[PDB]
């Protein structure tokens, strides 16, 4: 499949026009006439690109760009406003929604705007998955390989980590090869932007 579509609106005209347009171009597609199965739906939804009525009750295009962002989502949002509507759209597009349509709209604009918005957002969905694996490779680490690892992203040397968490001098460099093969990390700089990543850095 093109990519997956989750279309919210709550007129039925629409959610058929566009459940045939993106079929007929080769999209998967999952309707949502309601606010709250949409969210419902949302922490287990594999990656797609949002397709929103502006003014869908209990979720404007600001009251979803919020959750979305809430809940950190890569996934790219479009917004589909009525022409009285385009300023709410605008504050939509200034909290990051991709693009909006305003209608009525052809439906070649409406695909290649999606086309494009799935295209620039599969970095920060591939993204997301390598921090959801770093802190996997954390998890992994032995309690001392956790101190050592701490340490050094702390900027400590061999001695100040032997001496802070009392562990002879001698061993710091083995349980550094250790935390560095568990890590993937080619160098301490590298060790301090996964952890940076992770979230151990604040
Ligand atoms: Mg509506």
């Amino acid at each position: 499949t093109k990519g997956h579509i989750y279309v919210i609106d709550d007129d039925a005209a629409m959610r058929d026009s566009l459940n045939f347009l993106l079929d007929s171009a080769g999209f998967g597609v999952t309707l949502f006439d309601d606010a709250q199965a949409f969210l419902d739906a949302l922490p287990g939804l594999s990656f797609g690109c949002v397709v929103s009525d502006v003014r869908m009750p209990g979720l404007d295009g600001i009251e979803l760009l919020k959750r979305m962002k809430a809940q950190q989502s890569p996934f790219p949002i479009l917004i589909m406003t009525g022409h009285g509507d385009v300023p709410l759209a605008v504050e939509a597009m200034k909290l990051g929604a991709v693009d909006f349509l305003e209608k009525p709209f052809e439906d070649d604009r409406l695909t290649a705007m999606i086309e494009s918005a799935i295209r620039q957002a599969e970095p920060a969905a591939k993204s997301e998955a390598v921090a959801q694996d770093i802190a996997a490779r954390v998890a992994s680490l032995s309690p001392r390989e956790r101190q050592v690892m701490e340490g050094l992203i702390a900027g400590l040397s061999n001695k100040l980590i032997a001496r802070e968490y009392d562990i002879s001098p001698r061993t710091i460099e083995v349980y550094r090869a250790n935390v560095m093969t568990k890590m993937q990390a080619n160098s301490l700089s590298e060790l301090v932007r996964l952890a940076m990543r992770a979230g151990m850095l604040n």
